[PDB]
C-alpha cells in the first residue's frame, strides 16, 4: 500500500502510501478521586499491625500534603514555526474549576453515578467521571479502625487491603510530582485502557474518528496530557486532554532529502545543493500541512498521526516541486554550499545514498554480503535486496518494509549551475533566489565586459 | 500586576510585570543512609515465610551491589552560550569525599546526632544529614532471625515491616541506576518535603531566599541534582545540589518576536524581518541578563526562575531596543529575509498574529465564535475577548492570564527600506549590519551611475 | 594521562589522553517470559484472601492485555549528519519472530534448559533466554486455589509469594506501556547484572571487548534498547539490542572552540573568528570519526564511548588543523561574524575564556579568593590553581580532573586578515572559503583602482 519513488535529479525521495490522522483540537475531561480526612487521627501503639498501618497513613498524608504543595503553582511545559501552549486549554478548565463553588457541584453531580456531564461555571461541559473510590473504604472498614476509641487492628488482612485499595494514588502522586503536574504521555494508572475507551466512546467525534482513536490507544496516550486542577475539600481533580483528530484518511507523503554535490575531481571547488523540505506533507483541505519537525509525528502501520501546532500552511502546489523544479506555480526551497560531505539517509522503503570524494560505499547484505558499490553520486537502493548499508565508517541499517519503489532517473540540476558564479553560502534560499543571485552576478560580468 | 505593551514598529512584544529570581550559585549537602552487611548470611528453609524473606533479602542485595556498580563510574550529564558543567560542585565534593577517612570522619560525626555540620578534608564545610536508619532494624530485629542459630521467621509481620522500613532504598537504588548516579528533578523519594524544609532552614541564605525557596520547593526541585558520590564501608552517601538564588525581586521582562514582512501583493520579491532577541532579560547588577532558551526558564505566578549557567550578559542600554529601534546606544539585533511565511507566536497576555498572503485569520472566541479577522499585516489582539486564534491550518490556544495589555502604533521599520538593495542572506545580523550593506551598495550604484 | 594543549592562534584547545571504544554493530538477543492462561478462571468470594487474590489477578490480566495493546503497534523511536534507524535490526528480529512456527520453535527450544542458540525462520541464529519462570508458580502452586472446585485461600503468604514472584512483571509492563515497547536505557528490571554478564560472556566479541563491556555495564546499558516483538500462545518475547565495540583501544581527542574577536576599542566594526568543528575526533582504521553532538557520546575515565551512527567520516589530516591552520593538506572549517559576545568554555582540564568589552572577568578559587584577572583577548588557565572561573554576570565551576596542561602561544589569526574586505556572514565556511572571499573583494578594488 505504500509506494516510493526516488528522483535522481534533486536526490529525494517521497512515499505517498499514508494515511492521515491530523489534531485539530483538543477534549477536555475532568477525572475525579475521593479522598478522607484522616489527619485528625493519631492512632498509635506498639503493635506491629499498629505500627504498619500508621506507616501506611502516613505515607497516604504525605501523598495528600505532596499533592497539596502543587496547588500553589501554575502549570507549564523550523525557524517558522512560532509558538504555541499546548495545554492552555487545560489550564483554562482548570482555572474555571478554580472557582468557588464548582468544586460542590462537582461532588453533587457526581454522588449519585460514576460518570456524568456537568456544566462548568464558564458555560463550558465536559464529561467527568470517578476512577478511584477510597473514601468507601477509608471512612466504612478503616475510619473505626483509626479512631481512638479502639486503635486496634484484627489482622494484616486489613494493611494489605489498603495498600492495593491504594498503591495507585501513590503512583498518580508520585508521577504528578515528578511531571510537576503536568504529565504525558498520560501513564494507565492515570487513565486505564477501559476508562479511556468509555470516554472515547462518549466523546462527540464521529464514527470514523471514534473506532482511528480505539485502535491508537498508545498513540492517543502519546498525544495527550495530565494537568493538576484542584485538591479541595474531599476531592481530587486533574484534567485529561486527550487529542481530537479533525482530518481523517486523506493523502500524506513523507518527503527526504540528500545533498547532491558535483563530481570534480578536485579536492575543493565543489559545489552542492540540498533541499531544505525535510518532513510530512499532509493534505487536509485545499493546503498541504508542512511538518519540519519528524518527531512530533508518529506513523502507526500505514497512518501518520501529526500535530497541527506545529505545522506551517503550505499552498496545494506544493507537490509539484517533486516533480518539475522550475514550476512556475510554486519556488521551490533549496540550500547552497560547497562541504563536499559523505552521507546516506535511511528512507521507509529503501536508502538514499550520497558519498562523496574518497569515501568508499557498500550495500552489503544478511547472506551475500555486500551486493552493490556506489560511485560518486546520488544513487538509492531499494530495501528488497540489501539489508544493511555501510558509508565510510558508518553502518547503517535499512528498514525491511513491505513495499513497492519506483526509481525516475534524471539529471542532476547542479549540472545546470556554473560553479564561477554559483553562490555558496544561502541557508535557507529558493530556487529563484539563487537563480536571481546567479543572473545578477552574471550580469554584473557582462557589463563589465561589455564597459571594457 | 503584568503589564504587556505591543510594538507595531517591530511586531514585538514585552512583559514587564514580572519579578526575577536567578541562580547564582550552588549549595552542596551530603545525604547519608546507614546500611548493613548481611551478605555473609546464607538462612534458607523450604517454609513460606522463610522464603519471603530470602527474596527480600536477596533484592536488597542486589539493590547494594546495583550501587555498588555505579561506584566506578564518573559521574556526567543561542551559539554563543557556551559550555558549562552544572554538576562540577557535586562531582568536586564527590571527589573530597572519595579520600580514606572522610567516610570514617562522617560516621563518627553523624553517629550522635541526625543533622549537622562537618568540615571536609578540602577545608569546605557542608551540612550533612541522615534520612534512613536501615541498620537500627536489621541488625537489632532482623538480624538474630536471619542468624543461622535459628533461621526462622514467627510471622508475616516482620517481612511486611522490612518492606515498608525499605521500598524507599528501592526506589533511590532504581532512580539512580536509571539516571546513571545524576538524577534531576530530586524526587520526593530522595528529599522528602520536611527534610528539605529542614535544610533550606539552616543554609545561610537570608529571609527573603529563605521564603522564597520555602514557597517554591517544587522549582527548587526542579532545578537541583543528586549524584551518587561514595558506597563503602555501611553508609551510603550522595549529595543533594541545591540551587542558590543571589538575584531577588528585580525586573524582568520578555519578549516576544513575530516576522514582518512587506504588503506585497506578489508572490515573491516580499522582503521580510524579524528579531533575533527572543528571551528573558532579567537585571541583576547594572547590566540585564539574557536567556536565549525560554526552556531553562520557568515561570511561577509573577515570579520567573532563570539560570544563570545558561546566560549571556548584555549592557543595560538593550532596554532602548524595544522603544527606539535606532538608538545610537545599543544595536538591536535583527534576521533579514524574504520567505513570506503565515506563522503566530502566543503571549502570555494576548498572541501576536502575523499571517501573510492567502492564509487566513481569525480570532475566535469560546461563545460568540469568530470576533476578529486579520488583514496582510501585523496584528496583536489580548486575551480579553479572544480566547483562541486560528491561523490558516492552525487553531492555536490563547493562554487566559489576568493583566493589562498595551497597543503601541506605529510605522513598521520594513517599509523604511528599499527592497531593491535589501540583503535577504542575514542570519545573526543587526542593525547596523543591515545598514551598512544597504549603504554600500547604494553607493556602489552611485559610483556606477557617476563613472557611466 | 590526559593531557591538554591550547593554542592561542585558534583559540581552541585539545585533550589527547582519551582512549576510544564505539559501536560499530549491534547485538540482537531475545528474552522470554512464561505466562499462564488464567482468564477463564473467575473465583470470587466474600473473603478478605480471595478478594486480595482476585485484585492481584486482576492486575495481572490488566497487565497481560496491556501488554497485548502494544502488539498491533509498529515500534519507532551537525547538518549533514543524515538519518538512520537505531532500532532498525530489532524490528527486523521482531518481524522475523512474528512468522507462524517461530514461538512455538522457541518455546521448544527453551522448554529443556534456560539459555539455547536458537536459529530463526531468517538464518539469523540469535542467543535466547528465559529470565522468569510465572508458569511454574502459577499452574503449580496457585491454579488449583484459583480453581472453582475450592475457590479458597488457606493464608496470605500464598499473596505476598504471588506479589514478590511478579511486581517485575509488572514493572516491566509499566516501562514498555510508557516508553511505547522501545525502552533505553535498559533497566535492571529488564535485563540484572547477572544475566547482562552471562550475555556478554556467550556474546561472540573478543576478550578485550568482553572486559571493556564488563566493567562498563552502566554504559552498555545506556547504549542498549529493548523492544517488544511477540505476546502470543502462553509466551512473552521482547528483544534486547546489546551494542558491539569494533574499534577498541585507539586514540581519540575531543576539540573545544571559542570566539577569538579583535581588541578593538570602538563599540561596533570588531571582527570575529570561531571554529565549528567542536566534538569528538576518534581514530578507527585509516581515518577519524567526527561526533559533532557530544550528548552521543559518553565519557568514563579515560575511556570514551561513541555511536558511528551519529558520526561523520573525515581524512586523517583533519589532525592538522590543530597545528597549522593555513596547511594545504586539509582546509580548516571557521565561522565569521562581528557580534563582539563575551563567553567562556569549560574544558575538562582548564577553562577557556574570552570576555570582549567592558565585561569582567575573574578566575577565583576556594580558599584564596580571585587569584587571576583577564584582559581582552583569549585565555586559558589549568584547573590545578583556579576551582572556578566567572564571566561578567555567570559563576562557572571548573572540573577538577587531574592530568596536565600545556599552553601554546601564537599570534592569533584574526590579526592576519583586513576588517575592510572580511565576510561577516558566513555560517559554515572554511579557510578556503574566507581566503577566495576576500581574494576576491581585494582583487575587485584593485581593478576599479587601475580602471580609474
Amino acid at each position: 500500500n505504500i509506494t516510493e519513488e526516488f528522483y535522481q535529479s534533486t536526490c529525494s525521495a517521497v512515499s505517498k502510501g499514508y494515511l492521515s490522522a491530523l489534531r485539530t483540537g483538543w477534549y477536555t475531561s475532568v477525572i475525579t478521586i475521593e479522598l478522607s480526612n484522616i489527619k485528625e487521627n493519631k492512632c498509635n501503639g506498639t503493635d506491629a499491625k499498629v505500627k504498619l498501618i500508621k506507616q501506611e497513613l502516613d505515607k497516604y498524608k504525605n501523598a495528600v500534603t505532596e499533592l497539596q504543595l502543587l496547588m500553589q503553582s501554575t502549570p507549564a511545559t523550523g525557524f517558522l514555526l512560532g509558538v504555541g501552549s499546548a495545554i492552555a486549554s487545560g489550564v483554562a478548565v482548570s482555572k474555571v474549576l478554580h472557582l468557588e463553588g464548582e468544586v460542590n457541584k462537582i461532588k453533587s453531580a457526581l454522588l449519585s453515578t460514576n460518570k456524568a456531564v456537568v456544566s462548568l461555571s464558564n458555560g463550558v461541559s465536559v464529561l467527568t467521571s470517578k476512577v478511584l473510590d477510597l473514601k468507601n473504604y477509608i471512612d466504612k472498614q478503616l475510619l473505626p479502625i483509626v479512631n481512638k476509641q479502639s486503635c486496634s487492628i484484627s489482622n494484616i488482612e486489613t494493611v494489605i487491603e489498603f495498600q492495593q485499595k491504594m498503591n495507585r494514588f501513590l503512583e498518580i502522586t508520585r508521577e504528578f510530582s515528578v511531571n510537576a503536574g503536568v504529565t504525558t504521555p498520560v501513564s494507565t494508572y492515570m487513565l486505564t485502557n477501559s476508562e479511556l475507551l468509555s470516554l472515547i466512546n462518549d466523546m462527540p467525534i464521529t464514527n470514523d474518528q471514534k473506532k482511528l482513536m480505539s485502535n491508537n490507544v498508545q498513540i492517543v496516550r502519546q498525544q495527550s496530557y495530565s494537568i493538576m486542577s484542584i485538591i479541595k475539600e474531599e476531592v481530587l481533580a486533574y484534567v485529561v486532554q486527550l487529542p481530537l483528530y479533525g482530518v481523517i484518511d486523506t493523502p500524506c507523503w513523507k518527503l527526504h532529502t540528500s545533498p547532491l554535490c558535483t563530481t570534480n575531481t578536485k579536492e575543493g571547488s565543489n559545489i552542492c545543493l540540498t533541499r531544505t523540505d525535510r518532513g510530512w506533507y499532509c493534505d487536509n483541505a485545499g493546503s498541504v500541512s508542512f511538518f519540519p519537525q519528524a518527531e512530533t509525528c508518529k506513523v502507526q502501520s500505514n497512518r501518520v498521526f501529526c500535530d497541527t501546532m506545529n505545522s506551517l500552511t503550505l499552498p496545494s502546489e506544493v507537490n509539484l516541486c517533486n516533480v518539475d523544479i522550475f514550476n512556475p506555480k510554486y519556488d521551490c526551497k533549496i540550500m547552497t554550499s560547497k562541504t563536499d560531505v559523505s552521507s546516506s539517509v535511511i528512507t521507509s522503503l529503501g536508502a538514499i545514498v550520497s558519498c562523496y570524494g574518497k569515501t568508499k560505499c557498500t550495500a552489503s547484505n544478511k547472506n551475500r554480503g555486500i551486493i552493490k558499490t556506489f560511485s560518486n553520486g546520488c544513487d538509492y537502493v531499494s530495501n528488497k535486496g540489501v539489508d544493511t548499508v555501510s558509508v565510510g565508517n558508518t553502518l547503517y541499517y535499512v528498514n525491511k518494509q513491505e513495499g513497492k519503489s519506483l526509481y525516475v532517473k534524471g539529471e542532476p540540476i547542479i549540472n545546470f549551475y556554473d560553479p564561477l558564479v554559483f553562490p555558496s553560502d544561502e541557508f535557507d534560499a529558493s530556487i529563484s533566489q539563487v537563480n536571481e543571485k546567479i543572473n545578477q552576478s552574471l550580469a554584473f560580468i557582462r557589463k563589465f565586459d561589455e564597459l571594457l
